């Protein structure tokens, strides 16, 4: 066992089954803000952080056994993984022509 962090010791990771639940929620959000927003600089900056709190509210509600320290630190992992996502379809060049539906 050990503890303390310091060096180039890495940390631990938060729950997995959360993490995948914030997706659902974060995801669908994050993107319904991102689409959105354009024209306030301000507007989306709510938009987002906002999230940070609604989800808190909506995985430690569904996971009442785990520590409200996974309920956040999971989101982060998974905000800057649905950015990501978002990067393919907004400044990026080449992303990979497409022949049949895109959206379907």
């Amino acid at each position: 066992g050990s503890s303390g962090s310091s060096g180039p010791q890495k940390i631990f990771t938060p729950s997995a089954e959360i993490v995948k639940y914030t997706k659902i929620i974060a995801m669908e959000k994050l993107y319904a803000v991102f689409t959105d927003y354009e024209h306030d600089k301000v507007s989306r900056d709510e938009a987002v952080n906002k999230i940070r709190l609604d989800t808190e509210e909506h995985l430690k509600e569904k996971f009442p056994e785990v520590d409200q320290f996974e309920i956040i630190e999971s989101f982060n992992i998974v905000a800057k993984e649905v950015f990501r996502s978002i990067i393919l379809n907004e400044y990026k060049r080449c992303d990979g022509r497409d022949s049949g539906p895109s959206s379907g």
